[PDB]
């Protein structure tokens, strides 16, 4: 679904408890790039340094975005977890 306007916010988590939350478009390309940017030859699977996704959401407007980052700037790996979980649990958005 990604790669198409809208600020997609994805938070990655490794075994080193590293919450990498970034908002942009076409993370698939931006991601692979990084991996195959610094230094590498041929490793898609990528074992070392696992990357898991527990958060998945995008923003239409900037307000909510700049706000999503603001709060996410204060909140921690905890508040964030719930902050989203609280939303993940339920499912209310668009139409009714």
């Amino acid at each position: 679904m990604e790669n198409k306007k809208s600020h997609y916010f994805y938070v990655l988590l490794c075994q080193d408890g590293s919450f990498y939350g970034g908002y942009t478009t076409e993370p698939e390309r931006r991601l692979t790039e990084h991996n195959s940017g610094t230094g590498a030859k041929y490793t898609r699977l990528a074992k070392r340094r696992p990357v898991i996704m527990i958060h998945t959401e995008k923003f239409e407007t900037r307000s909510e975005a700049t706000k999503a980052e603001a709060a996410f700037k204060k909140l921690t790996r905890k508040q964030k977890e719930q902050y989203l979980k609280t939303f993940h649990l339920e499912h209310h958005h668009h139409h009714h």
